[PDB]
C-alpha cells in the first residue's frame, strides 16, 4: 500500500516546489503575452494570406466568368452554323461552369465572412493586450508606494 | 486532327482539374484558419491565469 501512499507525499512536495520556482507575476504574464503576440502576428499573416488566397479565387472566378461569356458567343455562332452538336456542347459547358462559379462565389462569401471574423477577433485580441497593460500599469503604481516607504527609511 | 482535338479536350480537363485542385487548397486553408481562431481562445484562458 505504502508505495502508492509514498507517491502522494512526494507529489505534494514536488508540486509545491515546482510552482514556487516559476511563481513570478511578470514572467508568467510575459510568456503568455509573447505567445499571444506571436499568435496575433501569425493570425494577421494568416488573414493576409487568406485575403491573398481569396484574391486568387476571385481571379479564377473572373476567368470562369470570361470563359462563360466566350462560350455564350460560341453557342450563338453554333445556332447560326446550324449544327446541333456544336450548340449542345456549348450549353453543357456553360452549365457546369455556372455551377462551379456559383459554388466558388458561395465559398468566397463564406471566406469573406470568415476573414472579417478573424479581423474582428484580432482587434479583440489587440484590445485584450491593452487591458493587460493597464493592469500592469496599476501594479507599477503600487510598486512606487513600496519604494516611497524604503525612501523614508533612508532619511 | 482527331488526336489534336482529343489532346485539346484532355488539356482543358487537366486545367479544370488544376483549378479544382487550387480551390481545394484554399478550402484547406480556410479550415486551418478556423483552427487558428480556436487556438486564440485557448491563449485567452492562459492570459486570465497570468492576471
Amino acid at each position: 500500500m505504502g508505495l502508492f501512499d509514498r507517491i502522494k507525499r512526494v507529489v505534494s512536495s514536488n508540486l509545491n516546489d515546482l510552482v514556487n520556482k516559476a511563481e513570478d507575476p511578470e514572467k508568467m504574464l510575459e510568456q503568455a503575452i509573447l505567445e499571444m503576440q506571436e499568435d496575433l502576428v501569425q493570425l494577421r499573416q494568416g488573414v493576409a494570406q487568406a485575403i491573398a488566397a481569396q484574391k486568387r479565387s476571385e481571379k479564377q472566378y473572373n476567368d470562369a466568368q470570361n470563359e462563360i461569356n466566350k462560350w455564350q458567343r460560341n453557342a450563338q455562332l453554333a445556332l447560326q452554323k446550324g449544327d446541333e452538336n456544336l450548340a449542345r456542347q456549348a450549353l453543357e459547358r456553360k452549365k457546369t461552369y455556372t455551377d462551379t462559379s456559383a459554388a466558388l462565389k458561395a465559398s468566397l462569401d463564406t471566406q469573406s465572412t470568415q476573414v472579417e471574423t478573424l479581423k474582428r477577433n484580432l482587434i479583440q485580441l489587440e484590445s485584450k493586450i491593452s487591458e493587460a497593460k493597464t493592469k500592469k500599469e496599476m501594479l507599477k503604481a503600487r510598486i512606487t508606494t513600496a519604494k516611497a516607504q524604503e525612501q523614508l527609511q533612508g532619511m
